[PDB]
């Protein structure tokens, strides 16, 4: 079932198209949703990140001009999990792409050797 | 290098982990977490080898932990003012932890244990 994962991502980014890719190749089945039109929201990210076992800076597209123009590399250590979570909810450009979110794990940009949990 | 295997004798988790090891043959040097406890250099860093939040070094089963509301706590609190804290006594910090050059692991889930070769 296509309900059970849900893809997100920014189509002209280059890493998506090789995760969309990677995804059709081994016949996974999901649910497309551009990450900037349709953009996470706090309650949303206060369920995925735990669930991805990562830092919340690793969320953070730190290939962006959004990130670059705001000065992130230097601000987020001194933002709080809180602030930064309320940030992200802000802005998609700001988020890490692409995520895949399934009910037991998410996955954050794209990394073959990760994205094997989901075959 | 050495593999510290950072741990509390009287923990179940601990005694399962080094069961673990000893099991699976695994060379390691025995450190008292809470005696010896980690110091605010070696928290910085190996809490970026490890890829955890500085949130998942923390021993959520401890007195303070637990009486200062350390769940509802610590997104408040920025990753300096977390090293900080763990830093200030063993009985904070996650046990038990094996460190070696090229990573880190904190907590004893079998299947992460596999790196160790």
């Amino acid at each position: 079932n296509a309900m059970k994962t849900l893809f997100l991502q920014y189509p002209a980014c280059s890493t998506c198209q090789k995760a969309k890719k990677w995804l059709i190749e081994n016949n996974i089945e999901y649910t497309n949703r551009l990450i900037v039109d349709d953009n996470p929201t706090v309650e949303e990210l206060k369920a995925w990140i735990p669930l991805s076992g990562l830092p919340v800076k690793k969320f953070f597209n730190t290939s962006g001009v959004v990130y670059k123009e705001l000065k992130l590399s230097s601000k987020l250590p001194t933002m709080t999990e809180e602030e930064q979570i309320a940030l992200l909810a802000t802005n998609g450009k700001l988020v890490k792409r692409p995520l895949v979110v399934t009910e037991r794990f998410v996955l954050v940009g794209f990394k073959p050797e990760e994205w094997e949990k989901l075959k």
